[PDB]
């Protein structure tokens, strides 16, 4: 396999002299604006410099990024904008897009990023305020900010929940159900339940997402070193720690590539750069070399055929998977992503493997099925922003038609999840069977389409927890976690709890909530048999500050 080469027709590379930048970005936006389940994919990459008179409106399956070592190397006097015009001010389907490694000087002092899930905002410098809500305070369900500096105020307004880590903000305007912060300079003080702020002084460990940049006229991928007890940006003090990898040390994957060729690339020592596109594979992509980077551009998507697993990472240190959508095929896959092998007991503490901006979809763009979407066997793994989503709308949706029993199953020890979004599974959305796990920010919604109580009976429990810790576990900690229901097929259903866990002094939760949307079903409790049921049709959360 030959490394390096051209990035393909779906990576649009701009510099300040490029003619009609605005028209070009507008053309992509008109194509992608309401293209929720289409198969086009775009990455908009900007060379270092200053860009004037630009409002880069970002639609579905569009990633926009600067190519400097530092965000302030690529500055827009202008905006990188997500709004909800196509959906009449409702921002709850603004998925699958991204912005990173840019400085913004927004036209009216405020940049609007009105997104919901799988819309990461990383390594950004906003010289002004950041508005997270659609124009009109419509519904919105984000969101994820990391390694960013916002000079002014962040305004969530109608956003339901949000996670921010290892950043700096000039202000924070409000909370709704669950705003969580770890390592954020300027974060509001811990105050849950009112306002619902969950605030941690540092992030236990984090490692910023690799990204493409230009060193002179050479393309390279920067690979940040991990930080322990992280706080504030990784780049504020100029010189960031990490390794730079030449693009010729990457297999540049373009659609047409087979899993055989991709796997041969890794075997031969090359990293992986998935250009924007959709990759249908008939055997798993196997990453069994330590320190391999597998970086997607433009919401690059992998679809496994034949019921195979899409991506398997071996029991090795340092693998960095980033920026990939895994879309289930119609033939049921036993697993979609596996990190490490069943029973693996080696540690990876100095140099862990990470999944970042890894999104999973089951159904929605046609029937799709998978039993367990992500299994995490390797100890010390970091899951830093994932959305694992069984579809509730689109093509191929049905209690049986896109059945997906389990979202994420964590079996490894010392696994950390930061920004964990998992929704709509027929059984447990998240199970945690490994020791000393930690989750900072959880967002769940329970399956809308359970047909009746008997269909979700779980032994002597009504329904399956959104987040279950196995009874054998002795240490676990979670912060800022919410489960919502909207049993619209059968609103007489009861869900016993959002959370289930053994009662042990080492198993601790902070700032839990469950919520029924419009009285469509109700929760009996928050965790186990503890916490008030939801009641009424007024969408008021039931909360638990500390457990046990």
């Amino acid at each position: 396999v030959v490394g390096g080469g051209d990035l393909g027709p779906n990576v649009l590379v701009f510099d300040p002299s490029t003619p009609d930048i605005q028209g070009k970005v507008d053309e992509v936006f008109r194509k992608q604006e309401s293209n929720q389940f289409g198969t086009d994919r775009y990455a908009l990459m900007f060379k270092p410099g200053t860009y004037n008179d630009i409002n880069a409106q970002i639609g579905f399956y569009t990633s926009i990024a600067g190519l400097g070592l530092n965000p302030d190397d690529t500055t827009f006097n202008g905006d990188v904008t997500v709004d909800a015009g196509w959906f009449d001010g409702n921002a709850t389907q603004n998925f699958w897009r991204s912005a990173e490694n840019l400085a913004l000087n927004p036209v009216n002092g405020t940049n609007r990023w009105a997104v919901s899930q799988a819309a990461p905002f990383r390594r950004m410098h906003v010289k002004g305020g950041l508005n997270l809500a659609p124009d009109g305070y419509g519904w919105a369900s984000g969101g994820y900010i990391a390694d960013s500096k916002i000079d002014g105020e962040v305004g969530p307004y109608s956003q339901q929940q949000w996670y921010t880590r290892d950043s700096s903000v000039g202000g924070w305007g409000n909370g709704v159900w669950n705003m969580t912060f770890s390592g954020v300079e300027g974060a509001p003080a811990q105050s849950f339940p009112e306002p619902p702020y969950t605030t941690l002084e540092t992030t236990p460990v984090s490692r910023e997402k690799p990204f493409l940049y230009l060193d002179g006229d050479d393309y390279k991928v920067f690979v940040p070193a991990k930080r322990t007890n992280a706080r504030g940006t990784s780049w504020g003090n100029g010189t960031p720690e990490g390794e730079s990898l030449p693009l010729d040390q990457f297999y540049v994957v373009k659609p047409g590539a087979t899993a055989e060729t991709i796997n041969a690339a890794v075997d031969q020592g090359l990293h992986l750069l998935f250009t924007p596109g959709v990759y249908h594979v008939d055997q798993p992509i196997e990453i069994d070399r330590a320190n391999t980077v597998a970086l997607g551009l433009g919401l690059a998507t992998i679809i496994p055929d034949n019921g195979v697993t899409a991506l398997k990472v071996g029991d090795v240190d340092g693998v960095k998977v980033a920026g990939l959508l895994v879309d289930a095929g119609p033939v049921n896959s036993e697993t979609l992503v596996e990190v490490g092998s069943d029973g693996a007991s080696g540690d990876h503490a100095a140099n862990p493997t990470s999944l970042q901006d890894v999104f999973v979809r089951i159904g929605g763009a046609g029937p799709g099925k998978a039993t367990t979407s992500i299994v995490v066997n390797s100890n010390d793994t970091i899951i830093d922003h994932t959305w694992v989503w069984r579809a509730d709308h689109g093509e191929g949706v049905g209690w049986e038609t896109n059945r997906a029993d389990y979202g994420v199953h964590v079996k490894g020890d010392n696994v950390l999840a930061t920004g964990l979004f998992v929704e709509h599974f027929n059984k447990y959305d998240v199970q945690w069977s490994g020791e000393n796990g930690k989750t900072i920010f959880y967002q769940n919604a329970k399956a809308y389409d359970a047909p009746d109580q008997a269909a979700i009976q779980n032994g002597d429990i009504k329904g399956y927890a959104a987040y279950k810790v196995d009874d054998s576990v002795t240490t676990h900690e979670g912060w800022g976690m919410g489960s919502y229901c909207y049993f619209n097929v059968n609103p007489d259903i009861r869900q016993q709890h959002g959370f289930q866990a053994p009662v042990k002094p080492g198993v601790k939760f902070h700032d839990l909530l469950v919520v029924s949307l419009g009285g469509k079903g109700q929760y009996e409790h928050v965790i186990n048999d503890i916490g008030d049921p939801t009641s009424g049709d007024t969408t008021i959360p039931s909360q638990v500050v500390s457990f046990p």
